[PDB]
Parts: structure tokens; C-alpha cells; sequence
């Protein structure tokens, strides 16, 4: 679960975190002719669909960053598996010089601890949104936060503390990083933010929980899934996203799209279709 | 470049042998119109198309058979990357007992033989289509061949030559070993033959050369390329064979569909829509 691919100067290593299954009960707006019909589209048996978490690690060639850092094992075994994809693409976790966090999940944030609570990233600066910060370390958000869901706020707080000294608060519209530029996303979280990379005239935006289940939300990105904040807002910003990313022809990926996860949108109807990126084959097979 | 997927009892690897990269003037029946069409539904720029070139590791359980294997040196670096995939797989080459030829072509017999002619594969029989090797033994087309393309019949004939007292010729339509069928697919070349790998009803059909360029040939079925012996032929062969997986959502493999080259079909019109297998999340994800 690493795959390796050049955008300018930076090589940008996909990384499989893991899975989860998800069934239409998630699903904002769900109708189940036209999930049928969906699935159908996609040769997809029964209702479940499988959900990959990615987290993507960027060379810069001064720094090595990390966008997310998958789970640890917050949500089961089925996750986690980040630590051993970076062994995989030759890195030890001590090398990492950047985690910068599109917002506070748990498949995002969680695997930057360790069961001790100990960093699993030694040297690294861990980069929040400012505004995602402040909703999770906000306590009427959390005391209002169903009670299965108050271990969120508290597992967030947890993995965050564990970086005091070396936190950076981003706003949603900012140079980040040399070539790393913040874009602010919001909906899913209220401080979602995802972070566009260029170098030598080539660019990549990493777009995080833009889109959850690619089975259904390009042909209906009016469909939200349970786990957004604010969905209606989220439909906005992902039909803001998509149009942008269809006329620019911009490549971009997604923690939640199958792995490697990254693509471009072709506008059509009023939703689209999502062509994957091709394999890297020379950059793997000759350019190094 | 491998990955790992299971078919009932049997494990199967994609292996990437490496890439090649055409341009519409090997296209048999081409129109730019709809070249150009294709291209955008696509989204490729310009008029090059680059393929892989795959072959398959299957462990039966007591056995690991290749199904093709990649090109060595002969057609230049971007190829005769297997060996490597193989390493990267786990295996070394001393380990595979068997491989199943599915045609004579370079990009899939001559990485049996290395630079120097000698074994690739110490400990495998080469198994190949008897009415193949009958037509690259045929002196009469290899004389009747333009001259750019006389050197396959005698590389050919060098890497057969290679394993002789460990070679098996094989009829279309028989059991190779218990659960592994051959089925003649003609056109491509006169012998040109797919194999067909059944275990606790899972099965896989690896197709070999069955289609070329994916980003025409799915919408176009009818679009032959030059390198195709008989493409009247080869075009009839690849419209029953998709026509057949469509109607049963059969998985195949193609040694030329963007790597991993495994997926299905739906028929569409007269032509076809792609579905790509799914990533292996689980399989090699959740271990013991
Ligand atoms: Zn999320
Ligand atoms: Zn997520
Ligand atoms: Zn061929
Ligand atoms: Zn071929």
C-alpha cells in the first residue's frame, strides 16, 4: 500500500492506511432505486461499500511532510496499517519533518499517537486548521456530540496534546510549506482544509473527506454521508471542489477515494465521472 | 508493481513487466474524429497512448505458474522489469516450475531468456500453444514477414530453443493442471491462447492480448492494431470473448489493460465499458 508519483521536483508516495465498510444507512439523501442503479453502474454486489484511507507523504526535497497519518488502531484492525506502508516506500517514521492534517477524524489525526499516547512522528510538526481546533477543543460541541461520539473530541485533544511545542494553527487560505498552499474546504469539518502542492509548474491538490463514497457521490455529489458536520454546506463545497477541479482538469486526490486515490472529474449532467489517475509507470520504471 | 489477489485457493500476482507507448498510426480501422473523442472522454493530451505490459504469478497451492513473462532486453528499458516485480512479490525465479505461454510475441515470451540466452526460469517448463509455435516455426511466414519483423520469429525460435527437454505444446481447448484450462483466442496470432483458472467457483480468465489500448478498444471494439496477424480475426475473437465476460460479469486479465490489467465488463451499446478490480485492501491487509 505505497505508490510513488512525481508532481514537478516532489515525489508524492500514496499510503494505505486501511479500510471500512459502509453501508446506504450512512448516506445523506439516499434513495435505493437509485443506489441500485449506482451500484449496478460499478458491478457492486449487496449494499456495502468498501473505503479505502489513504494519507499521502511529500517529499519537497528539503521536507518530508505527510498529509494525515491514517487511525493507529482507534477503529479496529482494519486500519493502521500507515506505519508499515512508509517501511514499505523506505521511510522511517523519525524522518518526517511535517504531519499537516486536513481535519481532526479519527482516519486522519489518530495515527499521529500511539497506544501510550506517545508521538509516533518523534520530529515532526504536527499543522491544524485553527478552525477545526477550536471546534474540537470547543466544549458545548462536545457536550452537545451524541455519546458514542464524545470519544472523537477527547481521542482529538489526546493526539493533538502529544505535539505540544510543536503545533502549527493554519488558517484555511495560506502558504504553509514552500509550494504548500492551504484551501479551505468546509462542511464535513468546520476547519476541513485541504492543501495544494505545486513545483515547476505542476499541481496537486490533496482534497481530503471531499468526497467518502466514489460508488455514489460523482454521479450524485448532492449525497451527503452522516459523519459531515454541516452537509448541506459539505454538498457546496464538494460541487465548488469538483467544478473547479472538472475546468482546470486539475489533478487532486482523496483520502476516501480508492487507493492510490487520485484522479481528475469530467463534468457530466449535473454530477461527474471520475477518471484514476494511470499507474506511475516510468517514474517506478526508468526516471529513477 | 505486483499485486496480490485470490481466486478461490489459488493466489494470483499482477506483475508489471514495464510499458510501451504507441500513437494512432498502429490503430486498424482509426478515425482522428473519434480517436480524438476517446481521447478527451479520457482525458489524455496529444495522440500517445502508453500500455503496460503484465504477466501473472498464480500459486496453486503446491505450484507457481507465470502466465507470460515480460521482455527481457529485447524491446528496449521500459521493459523487463519482472524479475523485479518477482523479487518485490517475494519469489525468486529459481522457484517457478511453470509458465504458460499465451502467444510468441516479445512482450511475452523473451523474458524467458536473458541477455545472453540462457534460462531465466532454472526449474520451469515452458508451456506453449502447439499452433503458435507452429507459426513461428514456419519458415515460410517468417520469410513472407517485413523485414523489421523477421527478428521475432528468430528470437522466438531463441528463447523456445532455450528450454528444450523442459517445453510442453498444448492444445486449445484442454486441462493444463487441475483447475487451469486453455482456450484458444485466434487473431492476434494463429495460436493465440487465454487460460482459464477455476478454484471453489472463483474464476479468472487471463486473456493475454485479447485488447491493446484500452482508451479505444473497450468503446471500439472493432479497432484492430497493426501488430494483430489476422485483425478481421482478431477483432471477431475479442467481441465473443467480452460479449461472454459482459453477460457472465466474468473477472479476466489482460496482459496490455492498465496494470494491475484485472477487472470486468459491461456491455454498452455495441461496445464496452471497463470496471477495474477493486484495490486488494483486504486480502493483504488483514494477515493471520
Ligand atoms: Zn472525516
Ligand atoms: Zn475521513
Ligand atoms: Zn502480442
Ligand atoms: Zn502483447
Amino acid at each position: 500500500g505505497a505508490l510513488r508519483y512525481k508532481v514537478g521536483d516532489f515525489e508524492v508516495t500514496a499510503l494505505l492506511d486501511g479500510y471500512l465498510d459502509v453501508t446506504p444507512e450512512v448516506v445523506v439523501g439516499y434513495d435505493e432505486a437509485e443506489g441500485q442503479r449506482l451500484r449496478d453502474k460499478s458491478l457492486i454486489e449487496g449494499n456495502a461499500l468498501r473505503i479505502p484511507v489513504n494519507a499521502y507523504l511529500v517529499n519537497t526535497g528539503d521536507r518530508l511532510v505527510l498529509v494525515d497519518a491514517g487511525t493507529s488502531d482507534a477503529l479496529g484492525p482494519t486500519m493502521g496499517r500507515l506505519p508499515s506502508a512508509l517501511e514499505a516506500a523506505g521511510v522511517s517514521a523519525d524522518q518526517v519533518d511535517a504531519i499537516l492534517i486536513t481535519h481532526m477524524h479519527p482516519d486522519h489525526l489518530f495515527g499521529v499517537v500511539d497506544g501510550e499516547g506517545k508521538r509516533v512522528f518523534a520530529n515532526a510538526e504536527l499543522i491544524l486548521p485553527e478552525v477545526d481546533n477550536a471546534f474540537w477543543y470547543d466544549d458545548a460541541a462536545m457536550n452537545g456530540a451524541p455519546e458514542q461520539f464524545k470519544p472523537f473530541f477527547l481521542g482529538a485533544r489526546k493526539a493533538a496534546e502529544a505535539y505540544k511545542g510543536n503545533q502549527t494553527l493554519i488558517s484555511g487560505d495560506q502558504e504553509v510549506l514552500p509550494g504548500i498552499r492551504s484551501m479551505a474546504l468546509p462542511g464535513h469539518t468546520p476547519g476541513h482544509t485541504g492543501y495544494l502542492f505545486d513545483s515547476n509548474g505542476e499541481t496537486l491538490a490533496i482534497a481530503g473527506d471531499i468526497i467518502h463514497m466514489t460508488a455514489y457521490q460523482f454521479d450524485r455529489p448532492d449525497w451527503g454521508i452522516g459523519f459531515d458536520i454541516d452537509s448541506p454546506k459539505a454538498v457546496e463545497t464538494r460541487k465548488a471542489f469538483l467544478d473547479q477541479a472538472a475546468g482546470d482538469k486539475l489533478f487532486f486526490a482523496g483520502a476516501h477515494i480508492p487507493f492510490p486515490g487520485m484522479g481528475r472529474v469530467v463534468k457530466e449532467g449535473d454530477g461527474y465521472r471520475f477518471v484514476a489517475a494511470n499507474w506511475p509507470y516510468a517514474y517506478t520504471g526508468l526516471e529513477v
